[PDB]
Formats: C-alpha cells, sequence, structure tokens
C-alpha cells in the first residue's frame, strides 16, 4: 500500500477515490502488484476504487 | 403517403449507397442484417506472414486475429472522373473509395448528371490514422511544385473539396470532426443548413481506412479492446469492442419538395439535437448520464413526438462491462413512460464491428432501411441478459427472432444515437412512410423494357450480368420506369425484355440501316386510305389529348362544322369528316415528333401536304385550319397562304425532294402536287431512313417495342411522352459498372 | 442605439483578443492598423544559423529571410487551466495558444466566471503543417496507453473539445476546415447556430503556428511567393504573398439579447453568404470569377443592404500579379451601380502577411475595430496602381493617409470578403453602431476607485503596471465601473484612486483589524441624535428609495398625521419627531445589509434597540412604527409583541452582547434595557469589527473611499447598489496576468 500511494504521489504530486482511475493509472498500479507480495486481479482492479479496499483485497488474498 | 402533421422542419432520405465489411451494396446489408449473421473474419498464419508480419509477435498472446475489412481498396477509375495516371497514384485511399461511393449515393436517388440547376453541396467528414501519414513522407523531395501538389491532394482534409469539385457541385462544403460522431455531427448541420433555404440536396458521409488490411490487433487488460474477436451487446459474456473499417453516404432533400417531383423517400428525419458533456465527467475521456437523458429528451420535446410511440432504438452499444449499463438507465429515465416491454433495440455494432467515423451514418442507414422494409432484425450475439439490466421494470425487450411490425404502433417511429468518446451527443427521432396499395392487380397485362448502356462492350456485359438478382428482389414494371427516365445514356447500348413470368429475352436489332442518311415520317392520302399517321394507338398518350384539346379550342370557332367538336369520340366517325383527319395527322405527327428530337422530314404522298407545313413551321396553323373546313364543299377558288418562314430543322420533302426557295413561291408546283400519287416507295432511293411501322402488328406495345428498337439503333428517344394518365411511380434500379485497374500501395 | 429596423437576422459582436505578429493585445493592433507600418521582420546572417540551418542553403540566392513570426509560442500558464506538469507539456502548440486568447475573448466580453446560465458553444477551426508532423511521428510514443494519450492529446482534431472542456461550456462543439477561410466558415456556422436557439453564446476564429519559429521560405518560379520579401496589394511593382502565423476569437451573441441585458458591442452581422466555385474556371489552384460576384450579390440580398451605402470594403488583396484585376473587376460587377469613387478599399495582407487559416478573422477584427473607430485606414504598400486597373471609371478609391468617416454615408457600413483556394467563398456584411455621448464638459467631476484583484503579489504588480496605457486611451469612468462590476475577484487585492487629472494615488491600508471576527453595527438611542445610522449620504442609491417607497406605503394606510406619510421630504422635518427617525433607520439598516453581504451581527442602545429588531426580522414591521408611535406620544402600555426566530444568518444583540435565546420572553428584561434611557457611548471591550465611519466626513464621494478601504479589506462587497438610477456603461478594462513557466520544444 506505501508503494502504491509512493508511486500515485510521483505521478500526481499532491502532498495530501480522487486519483486518476483513467487509461494509465490503473494499468500502471496493476503492473508492478502482481510483481509485488500482494495478489490482484483484473476483476477487483475494475472493481476498487479506493486504495482501502484494494488493501482489503490484500488482506484477503 | 405521409399521414401525420406537417410542422414546418422535416428533411426526407433519397438514397444512400454503402460499402462496409462483407457487404458490398445495399441489397447485401439488408440481407446481412434480417439473417443475424456477423460480419468479422479470422485469418490464419500463412496469409499473415505474406503481409509482412514479425514472428515475434505471432507467439505473442496478445495479437487476436480479426479485422473488419474492406474489399478492394486500391482500385479506381481513373479516367472518368477527369484525373490522369499519376493524379490518380498520389491520392489518399479514403478520396478514391468516396469518389465511387458518392457517386453511388447520387445515381441511387435519381439526380445523377441533371444538378446544374440545383444547388447541391456535400458535408462529408473523416478521421485519420497514421500509417499513412509514415508512409507518404519517406519520399524524397526539395519542396518543389511535386510536392505542393502532394501537400495539398494527400491532405485529408481536402477530401469535400475534391469530391464536389469533381462532380461539378455548387454549394457550401465543410469538412468537420467531432469525435467518433462525425457523421451524425455532419447530417445534423445538413439538416439545419437545409431547412434554412440555402441548398436543396445535401450529403452527409463518413470514411475511415486503416491502411495496413489484414492484421489483427493488439489486445490489453485495462481497456476496452475485446480479448476474443467477437463484440457482444448487452451480454452477460461481453468483453469489449472491435475496431474496423467503412464508408457510406446518405442524400437529403426537404419534404415538400421531395413530395411534388414524386421521388423515393425511406424516412423522413424529424427533430436532432447536439450538447456536449462538460466537466461534469471525471476526466476527458468518459461520457456521463446526464448529458445523454438530456439530449434524449431534447430531441424527443423538439420533434413533437411523445415518447410512447417509439418502437426501435438504435442505441450506442460499445459492448463493454461498463457503458452498457449507463446506457440503458438513460434510455430508461429518459423515456418516462410506465407502460411495460413494447419497444425492441439493437446495435450494429454486433454485425460490422465499430467504425471509427462512420459509425452513426452505419446507424442511419440501418433505421432507415428498418422503416423502409418494415420488420425488427434480431439483435447478434445475444443469449442472456447482463446482471445489472432488469427489462421487467423497463419499457426494453431484446428480439431474436425476425419480426412484422406490431400493428396498434402505426405510423412507425423508430430513434437513433450515437455518442462520441469525448462528449459531443446526437440523437435523431425518425418516422416511416406509409407505402401505397400496388394496384397492379395481379393482371396479366405486357411485357415491358429495360435500356441498359455503358460505354464499353465489357462493363456492358457486367451491367448485364447485373440484372438476375435485382429482377428477383425488384417489381418489374417500376424497375423498367426508373431506368427508362432517371438514368444516364452513353455510347453501346442493349434492350432486355422482361416477360409476365420472370424471362430474359434479348431484343433484335435491326438490319439495313445507313449511318448519314436522315429520318423522317411518311403520310398517306386521306381521301383513299382512311387509315392515319399511326393515330390508332397513341391514344392513351398524355401529349396527343394535350394537342387534342388544343386543336379543339380553335376549330370549333369560326369554321363551325355540322355539330361535330370537342374532340371526343373520333374513333366512331373517322372516315367521314376529311376535317378531322387532317386534325388527326396534325395531332399524330406533334406527337411522333415531339417523341423523338432527331426527326427532321414529315413528308407525305397526298391531302397531306398542307398538314405537313403546318406542324413543320412552313404555314401557321390558322390559314390552314381555315382552309381545311372550305375544303369539304370543294367549289370555290384555293388559297395561296402566307408562306411562313420555318423554323431550323424539319425541312419539307413531297417525293423524297426536299429543296428550298425553289418550289415555295411559285403556284404551279402547289397546285400539280394535290394528286394521288399512290406508291410508298415513289422515291426509288434517295438515302432517307424512314420510320415504318412493323406489318405484323396488332397491339399497342409493338408500337413501343419499334420505339425501343429505334432507341437501341442510336437516337434519343423521349420516353415519358408516351405513358398514360398515372405515370408510374419512381423507384431504385441499377448500379454502375466500374472499371477497375490496379495501383499499388505505397511503401 | 442602432438606428436602423430590426429584422430577425442580427448577430452582435461584443468582444475581441488576438495574438498577431508584434501585435500581441488589441490596443497594439488598431495602433499598427492606423499607422500604417508593417509587420515583417528581416533576419541577419547568423540568427539562422544559432537555431538550425546550415550554411549550405544561406549562399544560396533563392533565399529570401523573413517570415511574420509570434513571439512566445512555447510558454503557458500550467496550474490555472486544470492540468498537471506532464499533460501540459505533452500538448500542441496551436491549442497551448488558444486556450490563452479564447480566455482573454471571454474576460473581454464580461461574462468571465459568469457562465453558469448560458449555453455556450464552439466553433474552431485550425490548421495542419507537416514539420510537427515530422517531429512527433518519429518520437517514441510508448506503449498503447501512452500512445492513446498522445493521439488523443497531441493532435489538431481534439481542439475544440479541449476548449470546451477545460473552462465550463456546454453547448455544440465542432471543428471545421475550408482550407483559406477557415474562421469565416466558423463565424457564418455561429451565426446559423445561434438564430435558431441552440446556443446563446459563440466562439469562433483559428490559429497557425508553424513550428521552426524564425526561418526563411524558399522562393521560386511556378508557385506564388514573394520575391522579395514584402507584400504590396494592387501595385505596380507586387511581387508575390508573405506566408506568416497568426491567432484570434470574437465571441457573438443575439441582437435583442445584447441590448437588453446592457453589453458593449462593436459592430453587428448584418448578413452572409457561402458558395462554392465549382467547376467554373481552369484549374483547381486558379481563382474563378463568376463565384465571387455570385456570392456578393446573394450576401448584399439577403441583408436587406443595397449597396450604395457601403462605405469601406474589406477584400482579399492576396498581392501576386493575376488576382487582384480579377479582385477589382468582380467587385466592381457586384456593386452594380455607375457611380464614380466614394468607397475605400483596403487589406490587412500587407500589415501582417497571409495567416492560412485565421484570415478571415483577422479581416473581421479589421472591419469590426474600424467600425467602432470611425477612421479609415491607410493601405500599408502603395506607391502607384496597377496598370491593367480600371480606377477612375469604377466606384472605389484607396487612401494614403488615415481620414475621418466621411459625414455623408451614413449609418456606416462596411464588407469583409475572404476567398478560398478552390473551396468555399465567404462575404459577410457588416454595421456599424452610433455612439454613447458623455453629458461631462470637461469638470472636476469625482475621483473613482480601481479595484484590481490577483491571486499573488508579483502577478498584481504586473497587473497594476497596466494602468497607464489603458488610461491614456480609454475614459477613467467606465474603466472603473467595469473593473468594479463585471471582473472576477480573487485574493490578493489593491485599490487605486485615479483624480480628476491624472495622479493615481494607492488607497491607504486599513489598521486596528482583528481577523476570524464578526462584522457588527451600531446604532445609537434616536431621542438625541440625527445620524440615522448614516441615512443622509445613503440617500442618492436607488436602493434606499425602494425601501423608502415600501414604508411609505406601509405607512400609509395607519398613520394619522400627513406631511409624514410624503416621501422625499423626511429630511426636511425629520429633527422635530421621532416616526421619521425611525423610518430613516430601517432603510438605512436594509441598504447597509445589501452593501456588504457579509454582515452579521446588528446591535442597537436604548430606542435603537427597536429598528435594529425590525430590521434583523425578530418583531414586526407595522407593530413596530405604531410601538415607537406610542412611544412618540404616550409611552404607557407598552404592548410587546411575541417574538420569532429571525433569518438563519443574523444575531441581534443589545450593548456588544448578543442575546443569543438569552431571555426572549421576558416583560422586565426588555423593558429595564428599553424603559429608562441609555446616554452611554457604550461598547467598551468586544470581538467584533464596527462599521464605523471616520469622522472627517464632507462630501458624498468619502463613504465610497471608506467602502473601497473595506473592500481593500477581506469583506465581499458589492459593487451595484451604490449607485443612482442611471447606471454608467459598461465598457472595456484590464485583461489578466498569466503566471508563465517554460516548455521546451521536443526537435
Amino acid at each position: 500500500m506505501q508503494y502504491i500511494t509512493g508511486l500515485m504521489e510521483l505521478l500526481l504530486e499532491i502532498s495530501p477515490e480522487l486519483g486518476g482511475h483513467s487509461l494509465l493509472v490503473t494499468q500502471l498500479t496493476s503492473r508492478l502488484e502482481r510483481d509485488f507480495n500482494v495478489h490482484i486481479d483484473l476483476l477487483t482492479l475494475m472493481e476498487n476504487p479506493n486504495p482501502r479496499n484494494i488493501y482489503a483485497h490484500i488482506a484477503a488474498q
């Protein structure tokens, strides 16, 4: 989750569900998460609009 | 007949032409819609390695191999439009396709080569993809004159000026682009600038061709490209969409004019709304919800149709798992009704794949055909509905089998839609046209004839090979009429005769004719031969009774015959009066020279020389109509007329001796010429081809067969003159046979 | 007024903005027109070498070194428009300029941030060269998603959708191209779409940027380009054409709306025609003649203007050796009038050079400014006329020194032409507007107050450096009214006082202020004082008189003595009674509630507690009036009315202690607080900043000086409820300062 916030703060650069949520943002998050120790699916990629629900699916998998 | 209330603003659609994947004309487009067939194709490795694909991508699992492709993008008939070979070589393939599609969509409307007195004017709009841009600048150059030619010809936005220059069109012309809904934006501003009273015949359009044909795409997991090769809208199995190729052009004219001139109308466009979505959407690249329901309510309200009479809604339907409940939700909220399950749906993007900038006008041609043929076609690849939809408490049901249009919905109405990717939204309520009765009575009336034409023999063989499915689907009488009147003519000709059951017998040509010999008619002697100059059959011609009412307005004035006037029943007492016999001749020759423009001589062999001078222009009608009734008493002395100057052409002979200013000023020849020679071939030979009817003639169709044979011989004919009081309805006949060269793809 | 008839077809131009060469705003463009100097620059032998021209082309004698360049292609405001940094990096410089120019057009029309009630379209053309195409095709696009981003953002197809999305506009959008009159075809679509009732504003205008900004151009022999560097139109030494750069946007709205809302109008468009040349010429690149004469006669018919009262014709004026006799003969055959020389001529294409997509809108903006300022401007390079020009027999004469509008051609009427390359030929009769006249006589009127505002101190300082060139040209009262009302406000603020004759001086800061506090007002006891919470200075507000009329009507129903029921006469006999003083205080409190919307905590000590109550809404009005009446004569048996909860904003007090639900129902508390007297000046210590005037008031403008010293601090005071019954006209004012980053060009 920390690295996910690190790349979204790298891409958008605001220090404080209001992410990109568009063409490249979702795929760029989804690429390294499968390389990460977490396991993410494309179905929960298109179902989760917040890093809290993503982290909830992280604890489920 | 229209059968509703005419407000100020309606627009007809009087002819369309398409070239879509696995669909080369209109008849195959309706045959592909009705059956529910899909038009995507699947390649294999061998026909892909010949097109130049690296082997390190086929083994990748991201290359799903399918693409809806145009057939024949690399051929063009260069010399017909006005180009030469290098100028036809340097053209972007968009323009080579759209020239031929726009000429077919003119010629299907009737107004082919007749727009030099109508202010027509194009509005097409075209997309762009980058591969031909990469292939066009790999040439060398030094900014020369040829480079400036390649700078305006190879542009993708001097398309509409090239079309309206090459077909001689003199009205407004634009080249719009609003993303993914190009054709419906162009059709909407064509309806506005048609309603202002600016142009008369507007043409919509839109074309996209992605140049490396026969190649797959690259699927992605976080996108909208379908990972199957298949596009399924409103389905529980759905994956994505499918980007293909296309073409397509309509022709739009106002309602009142296209009901006055009697044309073939498919639909009548009523209302049309446009609005951007704005910043209510999340970013830039996705449409919302409120814009969709606002445009549907605005276009339903602006055209005075309540939304509980619309039995067909062509959606957008791209086939994603996200866009489809959104579009069904907007289409439920905008229809504010509470009736249950009365309206169908559909999406052409199942059948052909998503065309990139012709998608709206693909929708428009499908809904126009639906209101014209009156069925409701199936939705293709539909098994079980999407789980987030509820069809029960909502007006829409998805058809699976082709149905007739249900009663208690008449007159039919249907509504198209096309929302772009970026915001511009269009919607357009259509209302169909109620067809005629077809009162031909299924009787055993007559064979009718069809005059094909093309400028060379191979194209003529193609055009006569075209005729079998066109006779199989259409009707034969209206096909023959709209091939007679509203199509052009060319050099090498042929006639095809159609009998009552469907047979095709080619029509035999003449045997003995000479090319330099002019044409002419023969008039008999009224004293002995009571038969007229072929006036036994020309009674039903509408021009002939107009000349009869013109002649009876002058005969009844001063001559005062013994109670024989008003031009009613000349078929009962034809053999008695010389006056009606001379009138007959005058009217018969008048019709027989307005029927054929290349008719000059009007000779005769006794008692017809004065009607011949009357209707050739040498003598005015007043003195000869004065003299004809006084010829009945035949007692007192003859009268020499004022001898007016005739019209150019129409010189007169007596026994095959056409002479001018020799015997037209004396009196001895005029007194000598009033005798009966009684010799049909009294001239021997004088090189004059004669309009002689065949000896074995009984029915009125034999004279029309003769008129067809003189059409085949090589002189133009005024066909509309023959037909009676109900002029048969115009319709759709036959495309043109283009002659393909080959032009290589650059690079 | 306007001073002619009004049919349905008027469209008013209510604001324009430009970025033409050497012309970075609008007042410099008019100065450059009326002098006659030309904006083309010349280079040396080294500034070309410094930016990527090798020496092997410099020595070529067929190389003319000139190009009318814009300055500031690169820069942009990054975070204003709702962008990131990378998204701002990946754009295309046409978009990176036309964002700024269209926002200056809305800021000049007045509707800067008030587009929340109207339906605003966009209709923007553009033109695409080949050099950025070779710069952007060969760069690494990336994966499919970055290619999607670069194809959606970085192209000339999504330009008008970006202007309509970054600002908040939700009307129709389009993006035309008709190849040299792109701007005037977009303006003509905007007229035809305003007149039906889709949109209520529009935009227009194109852009053209050729990316190596400082570089020469190859002269040659076949294609037309100038062989010298100068574009002389209609001259004996005419050589060619000069291709340049440009921008430009207007804003259009109907005439009935733009007079019944008070706006500023430059010139009003009366008629518009478009056709195409057709095939009625020789080549695709050569100009026709019948097309030009037909479009001029149709646009002089459709606008009901006879071509006798047209005083100034703005033509194309390309400047080649062939186009100028053709254009002049077309004009003198359309103006079929047989007078002698009366109408001037001109061309902007000598001042700036050919612009290639904005040449139509350069013509429209120059003709709008000439009708607004009424000065015929001279032709830019003109010594002796062309040899085959028949000047003295034709209606036109060509000026060489700027002269005033000739006083026998009123109201002024003009005419704009722009003919493309083989495409549409657009013409458009404009018509000027008779002015509004000041009622001063060079007198010592009053100081005014100008409220500048910008979001940080650097941008504020650059904005306040604009008041010297604006005040040297305009007049100093409409500038102050436009800056007060029809412009937005921001955080860091400053006001500038302008006296009768120059002498700008910043208003002093306001001291002794404690932040995060409520603002309150106090009205003392009315038995002694006469200043009824400053109701003598507010007597000219024309909002004070509305409440005075309402209270006059309310006291007319019940009050016993006359001459107290007459409005406009309270101040004569106010000093004798108490009822008049209470009636004045009610309206003064409501006007000071209007002025200063964020005033919250009222108060009142002694008898003033009752008008403070009636203004707040706690008691009543009529009960308060007659209660004050028995306190005028009797002051026995007070009848306390039952209280309310006044307004969801305001809080009432007694001395400085807010009674927030303290007692509200005790008769002893009101009687003790009210019945004896107060006689304190009061207000020892609490935490609310009182609205107290400085004690040296001696005029009527001094309260305006105090309310501007309030607006220099945080109070968002309305700037319109102070001015009297003729409100001043709106007019034009300063334009925003943009914060400039730097984005380099990917060569």
